[PDB]
């Protein structure tokens, strides 16, 4: 139950330099492998930089706030090149960048194919993150994956709002349980059925021997609207009631 | 009124293998065309794989939940290569992947340039989606587009919250319609004017010959704040009232 | 306090044509520079088109609504090629595209390395934006950056909702300040502590010599739930009260 970010095409990648396009970030996913034909080159089984120094990197980013729980790195699949240590940097706001664990130099790879995995406890909370190779065998060449928490069912909800009143004397007389319905139409139709939350912002009602009785509920909710059922009981005379409603659509 | 996803640069793409960088996913949009100069190669008018088998794919992804309504595929513009059938797979959570229509093998292209379009009824609801070529003429080479519903006006709203009370005896005496205003300042200024929803969470008020009368409304809403107007009428003495407010900014 | 979009890997890029993959959009960030080795080509210090006409472009996009505040362009770092003027187009819905400032032809570069910056007042509000070169020295070749407002702390909140009542006669007798607590468990645990907004949707209560007194508040809020404290005072007998709650989690 972690998300493989690169495997799912969830992040944009950007390297400092590329040896050429046949060594670009597009070739960098963990376990990347291509044709084992030696007579025709189809690209490195890695990102490989052009410049060899301590200033190269790949940035991975997108708009969403991610909770990164691990990173895995690997050397290059088709030649003896691998990153032996690296630093990490990240940003939540895309303005201020932070050094992971005070600029910790993480021990990394020692061969082409063995995976080295570092776990983040607590998760790194970030929009963008950058791997910064510090040392290497032969060339700055790597494959990698970033692991994040899945998105919660409750995130990114859609919302519409409005108000509803009795607007007449429908509940202003009589005895026992008495109800009226006001049908509400959402300004725009939802793609799935929302929930509808309500809160009273006007009471104009008479007590019944000192007892106040009123209720509202949302019912019969559809993509297009819902019913506000206004309720009184005993012998209360309710002159008017008003609710604000907040309709919330999830997972869409 | 559908959105052309690749045309709008809305999705990250990732292929299994590329013949080389000059045949990568960057060349895969429907109707992609480049220089018709035969003396200098500027890349294939297609994505083309490196390995030829039944295991190649392109994944298209981003963080947002998309409602995919169609897919179009095409062969390669500058050579006789095209995909003749394919399967589709998708994921909503980026953990669990689903086979489209029980692993349906979709009949696809028979030439370089004719478009073949499949419509999804109901839409495929997904964060990432993958085209998996099964058979081909000459090479696994294609162009394509994914079509999605546009984003609703009501999605991804911004929210700020707080509470407001009378806090004094301003409405606790007198006759007829009586009102007071409490100006509220949002903790942070909005980029556009929000709506402001309210709900009562405290009443401390005297009836007027048994009649209860109170109201709140939000008014004079700006990017910076709003006015909670507290209202009573008849001869009611209102000691205190409290509302929670929810301010919602759309389309920003 | 603006965000450098390409530097942070925040946008997908898509060109009309590329001279080849070694001249693609991946080489287009402002101040892009690679190996100054003349004996081995590692790609142009620019995006460069393949076709030379007035119809080439790069589209930059993602799902989020961005407020673009500036654009900077530069020519090519390693050869005498630069764009001398261009037009801009953008879209908020990814269906309807708009010409910036009525199709204004913007004066651009006159050398390899000097930066030319245009500021947008008001910001361009858009999901995708496209630079459309009109004239050029030698070739359509450029580097660039797009600048946007940072995301507000209040955007993309997570939400859960529910209702809570006294459900018994706990507050229906006695004298002075009397309170009861109902512990509420969120259907799903949050990653950080939310706020909890409330609004009354049922009153069943007796006045005390004509005075109505009731209150609710949310307290002891955690990732897992909160306490609704129901309150009365004086000599009021409260039979039942019901609140809808809206719990909002920010910045996650
Ligand atoms: C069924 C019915 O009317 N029930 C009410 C109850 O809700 C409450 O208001 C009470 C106050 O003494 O009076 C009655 O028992
Ligand atoms: C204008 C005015 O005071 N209107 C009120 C009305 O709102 C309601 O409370 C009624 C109850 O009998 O008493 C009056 O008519
Ligand atoms: C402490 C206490 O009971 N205060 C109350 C106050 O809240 C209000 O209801 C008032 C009405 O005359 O009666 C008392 O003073
Ligand atoms: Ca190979
Ligand atoms: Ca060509
Ligand atoms: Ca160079
Ligand atoms: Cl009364
Ligand atoms: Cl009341």
């Amino acid at each position: 139950g972690s998300v493989s970010c690169l495997a799912n095409a969830l992040l944009n990648l950007r390297s400092s330099t590329d040896y050429n396009a046949d060594h670009g970030v597009k070739n960098s996913i963990l376990n990347f492998s291509n044709s084992k034909d030696a007579s025709r080159f189809d690209g490195s089984e890695s990102w490989s930089s052009s410049v060899l120094d301590k200033n190269q990197f790949i940035v991975a980013g997108s708009d969403s706030v991610k909770h990164f729980v691990a990173i895995s790195t690997q050397g290059r699949g088709d030649h003896d090149q691998w990153v032996t240590s690296y630093k990490l940097r990240y940003t939540l706001d895309n303005v201020n960048w932070v050094e992971y664990n005070n600029g910790e130099i993480i021990n990394a790879n020692k061969d082409r194919n063995s995976i080295v995995t570092i776990n983040f406890n607590p998760p790194i909370k970030a929009r963008s993150i950058a791997i910064h190779p510090q040392t290497y065998n032969n060339h700055i060449s790597l494959r990698w994956e970033l692991y994040a928490l899945p998105v919660k069912s409750y995130s990114n909800p859609s919302v519409q709002v409005g108000e509803v009143s009795i607007g007449d004397r429908s509940l202003n007389s009589g005895t026992g349980s008495r109800t009226i319905v006001r049908h509400v139409k959402f300004p725009v139709e939802f793609l799935s059925v929302p929930i509808v939350s309500i809160g009273c912002k006007k009471v104009d009602a008479h007590t019944d021997n000192g007892q106040m009785r009123w209720e509202g509920k949302s019912e019969n909710i559809t993509t297009k609207g819902f019913d506000l059922t206004f309720i009184t009981w005993g012998n209360n005379a309710v002159y008017d009631l008003t609710f604000d409603y907040v309709a919330v659509e999830f997972n869409n």
